């Protein structure tokens, strides 16, 4: 292998005299040395087994001013000795690096010149590559660019070659990778947006739709069921998902691949007629599905601008969801006043037994129906928020936000309620102890219905955030100190003389606690004089307390500072349509059949000669930019 | 160019490639490979790392004469290598810390409240139990030893403390004397109450307070909080 | 910062074969007649593109 190695170490150089030195001496070799088996032992002498590299992938790998040379004899030798199909189509071998070929390293390397040579020589053009480097699992150890050498030309923005690709036959551009994407989704997989990846996404995903003409590649399931416009969605992609919604091809014979069909224009005002054949939830999933309902993803904000969306949310809840929302709210307040209603006339007298929320039996008709509706609609709560439980596909953050805080004090308040009644059932005086958490926990879940009432809305929003992230540090650390300290004061106390009981209010260590609680809040009274050995370090922990306690309070007003200047004018606004977008699905998923139906927005269109699909008119006015419009659906400008 | 804080410079000295051959040596960003957007950087890390002696990594933190040492932990074969010995070795060490020093308190609170409120003829506060259970045993004896172990040690703290700038004030040094003020008076007291004196009670009181406060300290490898006790 | 000094103020604790075993970096053959230790730090960039020439190991990956 004396041959083999040196001619591998001629294409890493340069050095083109000593190459065809060599080329000379393979082709002297093989006409009387291992002869009737030439093309194989000559492309042997080729290989670099263990890794199936044959000399033109080692010179392309490695790029040098004098390398357009070295290919071409190469390929002049692959002519005679007649091995062209498998010196080109070689592949490697290894598992960690598969399919790579000659057009695959061509492409990466920028050598778009070399390129339209190993195409028209006879590479084969729809290639794949499914090692491991080619289809990580985590980041930084490889780059997807989706099995075919076309995705690499345009995945990393080289648009000559992608038409040059394109437009040679062989070049199936319907084909489908390892984990079934086509060209359209790995465009939708690589895609950042704008501080990165400049647009080119957006522009690549053009040229090749365009040119495709059909129906076929937006409509393809990868393997999970799921299209590119829903795979944008999953992933958070907004840049390319705002393009496929309002996508207008106004050139014609290519109108029909189009989602803003002009309805009508005159002067300013125009009417966009937009689709809704995969965005509204009349099948399975869909965008605002998966928009909403999603969790391991970020930037679910700024995708519901995008306008098939943002219009449709706001119909739905002008039509059914604000009243079933209110509807609700009725029924939630007729219960507490209920439930609360019997906790302050029975539990306040004893006299054997009361019954407190049990069957009435010899009472009138107004308690009848009263403690009737608790039972029903606790075991409703009960049952229902235990779905939302279970389809907890674990919420990225957790219990808190987003929106799991407040489904579990929901259900939490309805198994207290059933859980008394059947702790009263048996003998158990703990009765009590639960009808009045499930009061408590009541009343400050009624703060829960005010999202859809807006200002209200986002003050919901603000306590809550507030009551997750800068509290509960307060606490932490009020917590370490008024036990800390509460042990000091509570054992520099000495002796109680029996004579002179309640000697002093710090005595054991529960009673420190508290006095100095009594102290924080600014309430009771204080008088340096309890019983200690040491009346002047009793105070120095105290006056100790008081400042200590004070820093963290300043601490307190700067931190929730450091917090609303940056983020409430955007923060709460924003996530405030997110929570409400899934109130209105989650109505919409109630809806029986019939009445869904009624309800079903959307409008037919002839779009164009051979289509129907259903529609959404948006109306704007625009004043900046004119144009002499042409591209008209119906000519009559304006309603009716 | 570390000692003196000059960032910029240092930023050149540490990221430098050559791309042009025959000074490929002289470079310290010797590039693994590069597939596309995807790319390897094998930064170098001969005169970086506390193998040796005085290094960037040792100089750039440890030192107070300068005011930017912030910006220059950036600069990236320190960062990524501030994170790993974290992730490997620190992060324990730094939960064992905290789970002895929590013992520690709670030894020394739980003889604070049983054994001062009351008085007979005297007790013995921390002192050699004799004539008590197993359980005050390893309580006492858990407390002087960790008492002197903290004692001295920052003692040590305290000698190697070319004058830290601003002060006993802020970039660190508030800490290492409440941990060695709390380690003093513990061990002092046990000297006091030997002799004959009644002054152990207000030593005892002062070493809980201070400990509490400083179980604080404890909350910088456990993010947001960490900037809170900044704060 | 703070968290930095805490970092290796325990390194400065650890014995001779714990802090060996613990010790960073990777051999490299950075050129010819040069062995160094490294650190490798993967990364991701798509505004700026080049034709990249300069390798140290033309297998573009781990192993
Ligand atoms: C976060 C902490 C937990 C939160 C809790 C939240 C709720 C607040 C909790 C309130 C509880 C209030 C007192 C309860 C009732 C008394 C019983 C008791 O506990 O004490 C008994 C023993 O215990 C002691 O004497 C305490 C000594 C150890 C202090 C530990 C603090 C740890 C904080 C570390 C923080 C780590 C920070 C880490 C930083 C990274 C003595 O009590 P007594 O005198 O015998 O009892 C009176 C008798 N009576 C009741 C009949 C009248
Ligand atoms: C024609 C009528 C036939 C009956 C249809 C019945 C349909 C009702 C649906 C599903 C039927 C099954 C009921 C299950 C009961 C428990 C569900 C539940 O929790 O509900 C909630 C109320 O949610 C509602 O949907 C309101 C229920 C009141 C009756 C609405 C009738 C009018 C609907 C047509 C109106 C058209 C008006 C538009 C203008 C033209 C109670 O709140 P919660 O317990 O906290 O629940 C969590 C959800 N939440 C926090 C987001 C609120
Ligand atoms: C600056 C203004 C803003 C901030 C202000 C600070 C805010 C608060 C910060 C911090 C809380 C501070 C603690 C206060 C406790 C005082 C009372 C005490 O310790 O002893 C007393 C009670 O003792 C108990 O009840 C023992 C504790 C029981 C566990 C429940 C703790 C409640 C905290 C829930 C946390 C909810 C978290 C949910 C929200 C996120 C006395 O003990 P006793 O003798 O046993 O009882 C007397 C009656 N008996 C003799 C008849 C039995
Ligand atoms: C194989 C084990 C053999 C033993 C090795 C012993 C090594 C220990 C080192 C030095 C030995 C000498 C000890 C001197 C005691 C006082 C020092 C001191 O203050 O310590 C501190 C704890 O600091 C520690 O280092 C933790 C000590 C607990 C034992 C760790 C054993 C596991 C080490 C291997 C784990 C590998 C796990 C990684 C995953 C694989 C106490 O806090 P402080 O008093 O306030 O001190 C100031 C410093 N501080 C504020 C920044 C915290
Ligand atoms: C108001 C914003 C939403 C909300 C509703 C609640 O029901 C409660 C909330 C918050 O905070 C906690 C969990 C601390 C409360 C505990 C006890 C009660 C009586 C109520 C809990
Ligand atoms: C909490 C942030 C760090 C800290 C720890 C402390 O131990 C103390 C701190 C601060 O402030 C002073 C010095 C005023 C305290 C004096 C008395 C006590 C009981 C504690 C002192």
């Amino acid at each position: 292998r004396r041959l083999k190695k040196r001619i591998f170490a001629a294409v890493s150089e340069g050095c083109v005299e000593e190459l065809v030195e060599l080329l000379v001496e393979l082709q002297e070799l093989c006409r009387r040395r291992h002869d009737e088996d030439v093309p194989d032992f000559l492309m042997h002498k080729l290989t670099a087994s263990d890794t199936g590299k044959t000399c033109l992938m080692k010179a392309l790998l490695n790029i040098n001013p004098n390398t357009k040379e070295i290919v071409r004899i190469l390929l002049a030798f692959a002519e005679e000795n007649d091995i062209l199909g498998r010196f080109i189509n070689a592949e490697y071998t290894e598992e960690a690096y598969e399919g790579q070929t000659a057009l695959n390293i061509a492409i990466e390397r920028r050598q778009g010149d070399i390129a339209a040579l190993l195409i028209a020589a006879g590479a084969d053009v729809n290639a794949h590559a499914k090692g491991a480097f080619f289809n990580p699992k985590y980041q930084h150890e490889g780059f997807y660019f989706g099995e075919t050498p076309l995705a690499l030309a345009a995945c990393t923005n080289q648009p000559e070659i992608v038409q040059l690709l394109m437009e040679h036959e062989q070049t199936d551009i319907t084909s489908r990778d390892s984990r079934g994407n086509n060209i359209l989704h790995a465009l939708v997989t690589v895609a950042e947006d704008f501080k990165t990846q400049n647009d080119f996404v957006k522009r690549m995903y053009d040229m090749i739709l365009l040119r495709s003409g059909n129906w076929e590649l937006e409509t393809t399931r990868n393997n999970d069921g799921l299209t590119p416009l829903q795979l944008a969605a999953k992933m958070g992609k907004a840049e390319i998902l705002k393009y496929i919604l309002s996508r207008e091809i106004k050139e014609k014979r290519l109108r029909s691949l189009s989602r803003k069909f002009t309805d009508w224009a005159y002067g300013p005002v125009s009417s966009s007629l937009y689709d809704l054949t995969n965005v509204d939830t009349t099948t399975d999933n869909s965008v605002l599905e998966i928009t909403v309902y999603n969790t391991n993803i970020d930037n679910r904000h700024e995708m519901l601008t995008l306008e098939p969306l943002h219009t449709l949310l706001h119909m739905k809840w002008k039509k059914f969801a604000k009243h079933m929302f209110f509807l609700s709210f009725c029924f939630y307040f007729f219960y507490n006043i209920t439930l609360t209603l019997v906790s302050y006339y029975r539990p306040r007298e004893e006299e054997a037994i009361p019954h407190p929320l049990a069957l009435t039996h010899k009472m009138g008709w107004l308690q009848l129906l009263g403690r009737m509706f608790v039972l029903i609609w606790a075991m409703c709560i009960s049952v229902k928020e235990g779905i939302a439980i279970f389809l907890l596909r674990p919420s990225d953050l957790q219990s808190i936000l987003s929106d799991a805080w407040f489904h579990f004090v929901f259900f939490i308040q309805a198994v207290l309620v059933i859980l008394s009644v059947f702790l009263y059932l048996f003998a158990y005086k703990e009765y009590l102890a639960c009808l009045v958490l499930a009061m408590a926990l009541g009343w400050a879940n009624m703060l829960y219905y005010t999202r859809g009432f807006q200002s209200m809305g986002m003050y919901s929003v603000m306590i809550q955030k507030v009551i997750l992230h800068d509290v509960l540090k307060f606490l932490f650390v009020y917590i370490v100190f008024l036990l800390g300290f509460g042990v000091a004061l509570a054992s520099l106390i000495e002796k109680c003389p029996k004579d002179n009981k309640d000697c002093s209010s710090y005595g054991s260590f529960s009673d420190a606690v508290l006095e100095l609680f009594k102290l924080t809040i600014g309430l009771g009274d204080l008088n340096i004089q309890q019983n200690s050995k040491y009346p002047i370090l009793f105070l120095f922990l105290l006056i100790t307390y008081v400042i200590l306690t004070f820093v963290l309070l300043l601490n307190m007003l700067i931190a929730l500072m450091g917090e609303t200047v940056e983020n409430v004018s955007k923060e709460s606004e924003r996530i405030w349509r997110l929570q409400r977008a899934r109130t209105i699905l989650e109505f919409e998923k109630m809806l029986p059949e019939w009445l869904r139906s009624r309800f079903r927005m959307g409008e037919l269109c002839k779009v164009a000669e051979d289509d129907f699909r259903l529609c959404l008119r948006i109306n704007e006015v625009k004043w900046t930019e004119w144009k002499t419009h042409v591209s008209f659906l119906n000519e009559d400008p304006g309603p009716v």
